[PDB]
Parts: structure tokens; sequence; C-alpha cells
């Protein structure tokens, strides 16, 4: 009684009107307040199929996202090409919040709650909702960040598992926390890892991989080339762009059960996740700043010409943040009535 048709979502959340947070701000006047009695709605004995990478709920958030940071996060000297732009850059407060999408009259969201659902294919156990959860848009690289975990053993999410050009979401069901710090070089920070946690995870997403990969080994390598934002864990905490160098997290040889320490650097000077091209912003904040993370995803990519090798070799990825919001609309599609 129903047929897939893509089109405008609206958006809703619990922004605080008074907090000045760029995210509350920005969510104070471009989406609606929360569903007040929020239905879930089952729908009995149906089956419908869904497909994580074709899905346009994504395209939206998407849009929304370089709204909110095109609106919001100010750099000393915007650039591009054929044009150079220099505005003012003051200190600002970063934090995002949960954000949900909604859809207008006559259109309904179909959810998909089997546990073990992997992205694609047909769900048992469907039920309808007029707007998702409340969803946090983070902005990051290789690690997925105060994220949803599954609910019950890793999931492995990818468009084709065959092609290597295809990226691979490592739906973890146990967050790992990430601990980082620039204490009171003021562009020094660390980032602190439960080395036991970890490598459990990591030896678990191991098996999980030879499961995909017809038992051949696997191996965690680091980046292969890249920019310094694809080749560093890059986030953002408390408005100052982090980059983290995640080589002892990515290696096979896991005494090496105390504690993780990262390295890494705060840096003015980005590669915009838009494309646009550069941007500078100005030093940090006088004093110390600390996030504390739980590490929900994981995102990998393969190097192709092994068909005749024995093993099988992942690294660190990210760039399309599409897969950041894909990793939470992936259960969400778009149905009209
Ligand atoms: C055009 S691009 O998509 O190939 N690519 C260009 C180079 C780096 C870009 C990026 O990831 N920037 C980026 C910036 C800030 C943060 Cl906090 C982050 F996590 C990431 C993506
Ligand atoms: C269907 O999903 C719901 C919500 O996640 C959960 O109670 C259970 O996994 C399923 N329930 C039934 C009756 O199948
Ligand atoms: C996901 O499940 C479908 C079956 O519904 C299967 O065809 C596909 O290969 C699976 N993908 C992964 C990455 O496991
Ligand atoms: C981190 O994970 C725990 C459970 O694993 C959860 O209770 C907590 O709210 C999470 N924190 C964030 C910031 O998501
Ligand atoms: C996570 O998944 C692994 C297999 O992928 C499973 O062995 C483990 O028990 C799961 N842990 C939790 C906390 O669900
Ligand atoms: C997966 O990718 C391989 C290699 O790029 C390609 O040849 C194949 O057609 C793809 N398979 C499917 C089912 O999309
Ligand atoms: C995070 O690390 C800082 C310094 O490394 C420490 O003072 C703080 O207690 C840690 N917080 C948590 C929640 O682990
Ligand atoms: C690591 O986690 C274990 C539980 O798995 C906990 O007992 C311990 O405090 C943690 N250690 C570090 C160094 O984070
Ligand atoms: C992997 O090896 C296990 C035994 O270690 C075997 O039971 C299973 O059939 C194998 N699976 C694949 C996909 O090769
Ligand atoms: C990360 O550190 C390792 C050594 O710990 C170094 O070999 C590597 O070049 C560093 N990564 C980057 C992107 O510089
Ligand atoms: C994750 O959430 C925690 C608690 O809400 C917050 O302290 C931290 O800054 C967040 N991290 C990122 C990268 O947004």
């Amino acid at each position: 009684v129903w047929k897939d048709a893509d089109t405008t979502l609206f958006c809703a959340s619990d922004a605080k009107a008074y907090e000045t947070e760029v995210h509350n701000v920005w969510a104070t006047h471009a989406c609606v307040p929360t569903d007040p009695n929020p239905q879930e709605i089952h729908l009995e004995n149906v089956t419908e199929n869904f497909n994580m990478w074709k899905n346009n709920m994504v395209e939206q958030m998407h849009e929304d996202i370089i709204s909110l940071w095109d609106q919001s996060l100010q750099p000393c000297v915007k650039l591009t090409g054929g044009s150079v732009i220099k505005q003012a850059c003051p200190k600002i407060s970063f934090d995002p919040i949960p954000i949900h999408y909604c859809t207008p009259a006559g259109y309904v969201i179909l959810k998909c709650n089997d546990k073990n659902f992997n992205g694609t294919g047909p769900c048992k156990n469907v039920s309808s909702v007029q707007c998702t959860h409340g969803i946090k848009p983070v902005v990051s690289t290789q690690l997925l960040l105060n994220g949803s975990l599954a609910e019950e053993e890793i999931i492995i999410r990818s468009e084709n598992l065959t092609n290597n050009a295809k990226t691979i979401i490592v739906h973890l069901n146990k967050s790992v926390e990430i601990n980082c710090t620039r204490p009171s070089d003021i562009r020094k920070a660390y980032c602190e890892i439960n080395g036991t946690k970890w490598n459990k995870v990591l030896k678990q997403v191991t098996e999980k991989l030879k499961e995909h990969f017809n038992n051949k080994t696997i191996i965690f390598q680091p980046p292969s080339g890249g920019d310094l934002e694809i080749t560093m864990h890059t986030f953002n905490c408390r408005g100052e762009f982090f980059y983290c160098n995640t080589t002892q997290l990515f290696n096979n040889t896991c005494g090496c059960n105390g504690t993780i320490t990262l390295p890494c650097k705060i840096k003015q000077i980005i590669n915009m996740w838009q494309g646009t091209g550069q941007a500078m912003y100005a030093p940090p904040i006088d004093g110390k700043i600390n996030c504390v993370s739980n590490i929900t995803g994981i995102l990998l990519t393969r190097d192709g010409g092994a068909n005749n090798t024995s093993n099988e070799t992942f690294r660190p990825g990210g760039g399309d943040m599409r897969d950041n919001w894909r990793s939470e609309l992936y259960k969400y599609k778009v149905v009209q009535i």
C-alpha cells in the first residue's frame, strides 16, 4: 500500500534556543522542535528491501551539514579558485547535537529492525516512523565517533566487497573510548586509548573479515598515500581540528596492552571536506582542550591485485562524509503512501 519515492525531508531537534553553540543556534531556525509524542508503529508480516548505498536520505543530510558548517565556522581566510576571501575568525563553541529527520504529509519513513541487517537486502522486522532518531552529525576520518553501536555482532557494510574502490564500514558492537587532550608547543596533543579493549575489538574485526573473505589472512597497514586529512584520524574537538596518527592502532603485532597514546596536532590550516579548497583558522582557545568520544565505527579500504596472494590488506580511510551519515541512515528509507 505504498511505493519507493524520494522527496524533501525536514528536520527536528531539542536545540536549546538560549545556547550560543553553533549546532544549537543553527538548529534553532533550520529545524522544528522535536516530535512530542513519537509513534513507532510496526508493520505486521511485511518485507521490504533496503539499500543504504542508494539512499537519498544521506544526500539530504549532506546538504544540511554543509549548510551548518558554512554558516557556523568562521575562517580567517577562506580560499577557492580565482578568488580569495579574508574575513574575521573569533572564538566559537562547537559540539554536535542530535537532529531528527522527518517526512512531510503523504510520505513516511520505514525502519529496519533486523539486528543483523548489513544495510542491503530484504528486511523482515519493519516498523514505520514519522521521524528518525537523534543523529549526531560527527565529521571524522578512519574512525566514526559518538555513533550508534550494533545490537549483536560486528557488521561489515559495503556496496560491493568485490570492488576495492568501494569503502568498508565496520559497525562495532562495543564502543571503545578515545580521550584526546591538549594540556595547559600549543598545537601538540595526544589521544589515549585502551590498548586492551582496542586489540580485542580489532581481533574480533579480524575474524569477521575472514568470514567475508574466504579465510584469507588480513593485515591492517596504515594509509597508502593521500592528503594529511586522509592519512590522519582527522576530527574536530571544541572547534579545533585535530590530526591524530593512528599507526599504533593499525599494526599486526598486538607487553602491548597498557595505554596506547597517539600523537596529535591541532592544525589551523585544513583541507575542507566539502572539497571547496583550503581554509585557515585562528590559534586555539587559551587553555586546556579535551574531548572524550566513543569509537563506534571503523572506515577501511582494501588494495587490489591480491587474487593470487594468500592474505588481504586493509587501510583506514574516509574522505567522503556521506559514509559518516550513511552509517546512521542505513536502517531508514522514505516511502510515499
Ligand atoms: C575533496 S576530498 O573529499 O577528497 N577530500 C579533500 C581533502 C580532505 C578532505 C577531508 O577529509 N577534510 C576534512 C576536514 C576537516 C575534518 Cl575535521 C575532517 F575530518 C576532514 C576530503
Ligand atoms: C522487532 O524489532 C523490535 C524493535 O527493535 C524488537 O522488539 C525485536 O527485535 C523484534 N520484535 C518482534 C516481535 O519481532
Ligand atoms: C548483505 O546481505 C545480502 C543479502 O541480503 C548479501 O547479498 C550481501 O552480499 C551482503 N553484504 C555484505 C557486505 O555482507
Ligand atoms: C559512549 O558509550 C556508552 C556505552 O557504550 C554510552 O552509555 C555513552 O552515552 C556513549 N557516549 C557518547 C558521547 O556517545
Ligand atoms: C561483538 O561481535 C563479536 C563477533 O563479531 C561477538 O563475538 C561478540 O560477543 C560481540 N560483543 C558484544 C558485546 O556484543
Ligand atoms: C563488484 O565489483 C567487481 C570488481 O570491480 C565487479 O566486476 C562486479 O561487477 C561487482 N559485482 C556486483 C555484484 O556489483
Ligand atoms: C582523559 O585524559 C586526561 C589527560 O590525559 C585525563 O586527565 C582525564 O582524566 C581523562 N578522562 C577520561 C574520561 O578518561
Ligand atoms: C581497559 O579496559 C579494561 C577492561 O577491558 C579496564 O579494566 C581497564 O581499566 C582499561 N585500561 C586502560 C589502560 O584503559
Ligand atoms: C573458513 O574456515 C573454517 C574453519 O577454520 C571453515 O569452517 C569455513 O567453512 C571456512 N569458510 C570460508 C568462507 O572459507
Ligand atoms: C605516524 O607515525 C609513524 C611512526 O610512529 C610514522 O612512520 C608515520 O609517518 C606517521 N604518519 C604520518 C602521516 O606522518
Ligand atoms: C562526543 O560526545 C562527547 C559527549 O557528548 C563530547 O564531549 C565530545 O566532544 C564529542 N566528540 C566529538 C568528536 O564530537
